[PDB]
């Protein structure tokens, strides 16, 4: 990782390394999910699982990646059409990719769509996610 | 009392109004002290708007659960969510969570929230859907 350039509200980065970067059109990421988990701060499950929110949460970081690399703040403004179809469980690899969809400096607007896969099956899609200004 | 929770952390304090299969109002005293803030250590203490959907998403399950009568709500999807302002420690975030519907034969319940603070809109969310076991 050479991104703690990368802005994130959420204490930490859900994204392992960057597999694949095409700039201003599309990049690929990983998460190898662990038992270990910063994120159920020491409180945990007899099944602990990786919240639905936390997986829009680690696309919006990818995304937010892709962005950087297309003086250039960027906040996540606004996410629609999410869908959670299996959940992740400790000991999947969580492959995220996030596609731009649009960029307009205009009024500093940028759309990116994005979609969870493990072990080859989708496991969350997302149509849409906004950032902006700063 | 405590039902249904995915994330980890109840993030409502406070029911303060329901009415069943209609709405729902409750609220959280935003501390310092939440998880969700101790894992890093930035300059300026700013709720992450994702677990701001996590805790409409609480609230709309409690309306959920006091609208059906005999069942479990998976969190399955959320559309058109608006983050307007930032929470910070110290705010007491207001919310409410409106039953739009209840559809049987595709086994889904769909609902809207809103977010406020300081009677200021803080996040938006058209729907929130919810499926069945």
């Amino acid at each position: 990782d050479i991104k703690k350039i990368l802005p994130h509200r959420y204490p930490f980065l859900l994204v392992d390394k960057v597999i694949y970067m095409q700039p201003n059109k599309t990049i690929i990421g990983l998460k190898q999910v662990s038992t270990n988990e910063p994120f159920f701060n020491g409180h945990f499950p007899q099944k602990q699982i990786m919240p639905g929110v936390l997986q829009i949460e680690a696309l919006a970081q990818l995304a937010g990646i892709l962005c950087l690399k297309s003086n250039n703040l960027f906040l996540f403004a606004g996410v629609d059409g999410v869908r959670w179809k299996k959940p992740v469980l400790p000991g999947d690899t969580l492959t995220m990719q996030a596609n731009l969809i649009s960029f307009k400096s205009s009024l500093g607007i940028a759309k990116l769509s994005g979609v969870g896969y493990v072990n080859g099956k989708v496991v969350i899609n997302i149509s849409e996610m906004t950032f902006a200004l700063s």
